[PDB]
């Protein structure tokens, strides 16, 4: 009932969500590498919200009778210049979520597919929470 | 506090459990597309469980005085030839894995490393375990 444009299209975010959870345990092993124990357990707490949104996508893809292809995963940084040089690269790799997710959105919408348009539209709310956060906590590093 | 050898050792076998996490899913990817939602199931508790092995990997590495460096994960296989089939892939992967924490102990003493002795006598307890539990399975539905 999903399109196969749409099931590989949601199958690519979905191994983009555990590269993304993949990234963050690795910005984890920097932070606790460098003793900054607080925010590797940010990083860490991301890392697990990543994968339980691969896992929404994994349900929702077989609810809508398709299948999971897992790809493999990249080897991600394990070394930034700092706290902030981390958490800037966190923000840019959300943002590059957030268009990869919208691309799906248009997706759906071009081919009148207004039950993946209800189900990502949840994604793109808690991609702009995490954004935000993330700047925050830029914000309230400055300097 | 640990030599660079038996970090070197714990940091492979971390991206193991990782791996072994990975492929797991994966078989549930294979027993979700054909309606084996119970043994889609089993598959995603085991690769919990692979996930939290590898995060008691990374605290104790990082308890020891070492970092913990994430590789790329190699994609798994996504089909088997039954369900018989794909659980003596698991069986053999288990113990390919339970081989290879061996091979850490063996170092360990080596390097009259108690600690990591003790450590790793955990996972050999619990990978006898998973091995015995997926004998058991084949052994339900032989014939």
């Amino acid at each position: 009932v999903i399109s196969e444009k749409v099931r590989k299209a949601l199958n690519d975010q979905l191994n983009r969500e555990i590269y993304s959870s993949y990234l963050y345990l690795s910005m984890a092993t920097y932070f606790d590498a460098e003793g900054f124990k607080g925010f590797a357990h940010w990083m860490k707490k991301q890392a697990q919200e990543e994968l339980t949104h691969a896992m929404k996508f994994y349900e929702y893809i077989y609810e809508r009778g398709g299948r999971v292809e897992l790809e493999a995963i990249e080897k991600p940084p394990s070394n930034w210049n700092g706290i902030k040089d981390a958490f800037e690269a966190a923000l840019k790799h959300e943002e590059f979520v957030t268009q990869s997710i919208y691309n799906i959105l248009e997706l759906a919408f071009e081919e009148k597919d207004h039950a993946t348009v209800s189900f990502l539209k949840w994604f793109v709310d808690e991609q702009v929470e995490e954004e935000d956060q993330v700047r925050e906590i830029l914000d309230l590093l400055e300097k």
